[PDB]
């Protein structure tokens, strides 16, 4: 309410301590859930933090990013609003910062952009993010990698079009040697990016497909890591949502013996999971695809 006001004028203030101050605190307010951040868009908070992503002192920029990222973990209408302030060119251009600190919180700010409706998730295709994103899978960097995953993964959680953007990208080659990862937070998200991708029609199936997701995808079934295990099953019946050509190549990998095996595992999700998965490969019909979204925070 009435100090909110005050922090939104201070966000323009010629006393940086001041200006840094009431950032940080809209940041704050952000965390508070989607009527807080609500409070915060009606006080017009969002025009100022968007001119801030052009700022050239580093920690204002990444406080506007903090702070935008926290308003985007909102509804879909919330999310609207910073789309609708401009912010996409600016987090767009950001991709390509060679400061690491503010790429982390930039693609942060784009993932939870990217995890509203199709509409928003289209906004930030148009913007010009997959290049980008697609080429970050490439770096050494595990916590840029990562942030990179979450922000393809959310727009592959859109509606057919936007995961043909993913696909278009050429996303498909470096997630599928993502599966190969020793590394079981980057696994993860590579299984995450693949699944959504397998969520749409059955020529986008199908690309996973050709693109060689099988066989690691089977392999996975064997781990004994039963958030992996998890991960791979949804993977998997995801694919196997598709019509009989895409059902054809899952019971070609050999993955029908496993997904069997796994109905007597003790974890009553991975049962279930497995049960589900097995049914849909010996259904005549089609769907039952999941698609999921992250948002995440950044509280400074
Ligand atoms: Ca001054
Ligand atoms: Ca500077
Ligand atoms: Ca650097
Ligand atoms: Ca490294
Ligand atoms: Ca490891
Ligand atoms: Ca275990």
């Amino acid at each position: 309410g009435s100090e909110l006001p005050q922090m939104v004028q201070q966000l323009n203030s010629p006393d940086q301590q001041e200006l840094q101050s009431a950032l940080r605190k809209l940041q704050q307010i952000a965390m508070g859930g989607n009527e807080q951040i609500q409070a915060v868009i009606d006080a017009g908070a969002l025009p100022a933090l968007v001119q801030l992503l052009s700022s050239p002192n580093e920690q204002i920029l990444a406080s506007a990013l903090g702070a935008l990222a926290n308003i985007a973990s909102g509804g879909n209408e919330q999310i609207q609003a910073v789309i609708d302030a401009g912010a996409l060119p600016a987090l767009v251009q950001l991709l390509s910062s060679p400061n690491e600190q503010i790429l982390q919180f930039a693609l942060i700010a784009l993932a939870n952009i990217a995890s509203g409706g199709n509409e928003q998730i289209q906004a930030v295709i148009d913007a010009g993010a997959l290049p980008a994103l697609v080429q970050l899978l490439s770096s050494p960097n595990e916590q840029i990698l990562q942030e990179a995953l979450w922000a393809l993964s959310n727009i592959a959680s859109g509606g057919n079009e936007q995961i043909q953007a993913v696909i278009d990208a050429g996303a498909l080659p470096a997630l599928v040697q993502l599966l190969s990862s020793p590394n079981e937070q980057i696994l993860q998200e590579a299984l995450w990016a693949l699944s959504n991708i397998a969520s749409g029609g059955n020529e986008q199936i199908q690309a996973v497909i050709d693109a060689g997701a099988l066989p690691a995808l089977v392999q996975l079934l064997s781990s004994p890591n039963e958030q992996i295990l998890q991960e791979a099953l949804w993977a998997l019946s995801n694919i196997a949502s598709g019509g009989n050509e895409q059902k054809q190549a899952v019971k070609e990998a050999g993955a029908l013996e496993k997904l069997e095996q796994l109905q007597s595992h003790e974890n009553e999700k991975i049962q279930k999971e497995a049960q589900e998965a097995l049914e849909k490969l010996q259904s005549h019909g089609s769907g039952g695809s999941g698609k999921r979204k992250r948002k995440a925070k950044l509280s400074f």
